[PDB]
């Protein structure tokens, strides 16, 4: 539809919300605890491993659980839950009405991957599976399990695809390629679609069934891989919000399924608009830039030009290798005593809703090629009625991964 | 305090002269984080004190800067007076002769050469086998560093230059004599020192000369100089803009000084295509640490990562040649943290003496107060220069 997918989504992050709200009532905590984004990664968390049917030393496999924040005598105070896997998939179920909604679990999934895009380098795999360090810039929905479907492939940029494809011909070289091929074509069919160029269509079909991919289909990846770097695929972005801003809205009384609600217009800019979202901070870390970290993680802006970052957020978004920050989840060894809780800024100044014959075509279509966000309206502005002339520094850095020094992931 | 002091006030001018020559050159915060970048203007400012020994308009000196445009690196050829850098380092060094701060530079330089580049081409057209590659600490230094650039020279150094003058056959006898005395020195038995005495005592040095320093050059291998720790212009330049006085805070090379400014070290380097950012980082890292003839169990265990051998690294070196496309290279932070800190009667009494022969602290640990047991795995080779595959020198 155009509406009645609006009422599917709304019903999907209603019952995000509903969930939030009881696992809320049922662990006690407070309205500031229930806004804080750590105890709401936790919650994820839980309801993501209740529901891994596939994977369920001294460990109870029916318990699951994890680290929860609470304020005691004035500081923050790091509590351990355990919780049935089948309660946290009943509690699910009852704010879903009955349903097993599994699209509610994907899109806190795309949520955490988003995350990890935004705060974890991925360098040290790109090295040892023979891609370069520069394709940090494609590597979208690396970190997605593989049980995220089509709405996870969907996410996968370019970089992802062709290093699962490097892998899994890396453990082939090894004879073992009985029967687990259709995964392989698959996956291979899934980047296919990624790509915008008949010549790159076709250098991908030719990587499909060679009956025995070795080396030089690893080669071939590699090249339509840098060949991304100037003709880009078309990978779709996902705005996904943590459970407790839908938590929240849901509390105020925003109904969700007859307003409707896309991840792709204003909905999510004019929810962030509304947020009040806390997050530890480490000391000596900068607030403003754990709040860049997670305004980008919202709207999976880490692969975006900063510039085009910065103009519809209305302050600058500047590079990773530039944030006094780490990320968002806290370890299990880490002092929270010694840390607080800062608001974080998530509002948004505007809106948007942005040696082969195959080999010579190409290398000649990135010869041709010559190298700014034009969906931007005011949130007044609820139809795509007056769009707003870009304002940049030329001068500022484009990629949120120049100088990067994050964490290996 | 006092040679604390006198070591601060020499780093802090490097520092400060690496700020200025940023502000003149109108370098980016990022632009002046690359090591290539902070390379020329260090070869810039050891050319414009030279003319002989220090190391087309005479009366200039330059060289590549790597600027960021339009999302790329960008090579830009400089060109500067060599009178009016003269000027910005001692400007930096309040109108001093800043010398001590231009040899730092030059070791730390050296240091790089050693960890980066093979001397085995070298080592066999004078007469020395390669297994000596050991004892080739300095051998890229200028041929007038002093005291302090002999200081750091290997044995096989001192070896190679005293065949090479020997190998061409008073004026340029003190030379041999002064040199003589210097390998005299780095040994540490009477007998080989007294073998260095005869050698240096000698009215015709030829053949039979060359054949007793390849005999003590091997001796060297069994029966084994400084290590100066110099950190890239960049680095001082970094903490000197942080607000750090090297001269009221001091500084040691020999001790953590060069652990703890490396550990907030942002230093970037040009990385070319199928290259290993980490390689690139241990090498950069055994430069700062003058560890390319520590053995790598020791190298490993201080730094928490192991440090492989130089002929299983994915890198070449962190000079860029005028050929290679810096428009197709990327940046990548040079990882340089440490998980720890640390501090023929003659030839018969060595042959003998040969055959029979048989500081590691936490970071937290601010002075030696708790030595850490070390922990290697005798499996993993002991030599950087173990299957070497380097580009010769």
């Amino acid at each position: 539809n155009a509406t009645e997918i609006r009422a599917s989504v709304g019903r999907m992050v209603g019952g995000i919300g509903r969930f939030y709200i009881q696992m809320c009532t049922e662990l006690k905590l407070s309205d500031q605890e229930g806004r804080l984004i750590q105890n709401s990664i936790t919650i994820e968390r839980m309801v993501l491993s209740a529901f891994d049917e596939r994977r369920n030393a001294g460990k109870d496999p029916k318990k699951t659980g994890g680290p929860i924040y609470r304020r005691r005598d004035g500081k923050w105070v790091r509590e351990l839950i355990l919780y049935d896997k089948e309660e946290i998939r009943r509690i699910w179920r009852q704010a879903n009405n009955g349903e097993d909604a599994t699209a509610g679990l994907t899109h806190m999934m795309i949520w955490h991957s988003n995350l990890n895009d935004a705060t974890y380098q991925r360098t040290r795999a790109l090295v040892r599976t023979g891609m370069d360090p520069r394709m940090c810039s494609l590597m979208q929905g690396s970190t997605l399990p593989r049980r995220s479907g089509a709405a996870g492939a969907a996410i996968k940029g370019v970089g992802t695809m062709v290093m699962e494809l490097i892998r899994m011909i890396k453990r082939g070289i090894n004879r073992n390629f009985w029967r687990t091929r259709i995964a392989y074509e698959r996956m291979c069919n899934i980047l296919k679609g990624k790509f915008q160029t008949a010549a790159q269509k076709a250098m991908m079909d030719q990587v499909r069934e060679s009956r025995n991919p070795g080396n030089a289909e690893i080669e071939d990846l590699i090249f339509l891989a840098r060949s991304a770097l100037i003709l880009r695929g078309s990978i779709a972005h996902k705005s996904c919000l943590p459970a407790c801003v839908y938590g929240l809205a849901v509390a105020s009384g925003y109904d969700f399924e007859r307003e409707g609600y896309s991840l792709v217009g204003i909905d999510p800019f004019r929810l962030l608009q509304n947020s009040q979202v806390f997050s530890l901070i480490r000391p000596n870390e900068n607030p403003a830039h754990k709040s860049q970290l997670v305004w980008m993680a919202c709207h999976s802006a880490a692969f975006e030009d900063l510039r085009v970052s910065s103009f519809i957020r209305g302050t600058r978004v500047i590079p990773r290798g530039q944030l006094s920050t780490r990320g968002v989840q806290i370890a299990s060894n880490e002092n929270v005593e010694a840390m607080d809780s800062s608001t974080l800024e998530l509002r948004s100044r505007y809106w948007a809703i942005r040696t082969s014959d195959m080999r010579t075509e190409i290398i000649r279509m990135m010869e041709s090629a010559r190298p700014q966000g034009r969906g931007v309206f005011e949130l007044s502005d609820e139809k795509a009625t007056n769009p707003i002339v870009p304002s940049f520094d030329m001068s500022n850095e484009g990629s949120y991964f120049f100088g990067d020094n994050a964490e290996e992931y």
